[PDB]
């Protein structure tokens, strides 16, 4: 499929993101020729909710910078 | 309506856990008799994330404690 080569892509940049704890969940859609997605990571349960909401706002940068038909993306955290 | 009441009840009791910094976001609907509800609460930003989450934990159980027909409650955190 042509998802499933964007789905690696995603993973893959989130990961690499500093202070990530791999990909919980990954969903992601079309919208005609664009992505929506949404990402759940896994953080340190010792981060504070200040540094959790840092490392989203890291991923969702580094994703949709490496990603460009992405033009929705949601990031949540859980503690892993 | 009767779903009012029901929110006013959630909403109060959402507040009253220690840590929770208001409802950001409350939706309730009902299936059949039974209310699942999808609540968000502000959290202090320099909580850690499994502070925030037993802060979650907690507010489930006030919740669900204080209004028996809620079947399905998901509480989620957001810094403010």
């Amino acid at each position: 499929s042509h998802m499933e080569a964007v789905q690696n892509r995603i993973v893959e940049a989130a990961e690499r993101v500093p202070g990530v704890r791999g990909v919980i969940h990954l969903r992601a859609r079309y919208v005609g020729q664009d992505i929506w997605a949404d990402l759940i990571i896994g953080v340190d349960p010792e981060n504070t909710v200040e540094q959790a909401h840092e490392i989203c706002e890291a991923v969702q940068a580094a994703v949709c910078g490496k990603i460009r038909r992405i033009e929705s993306l949601h990031v949540s955290a859980e503690a892993r």
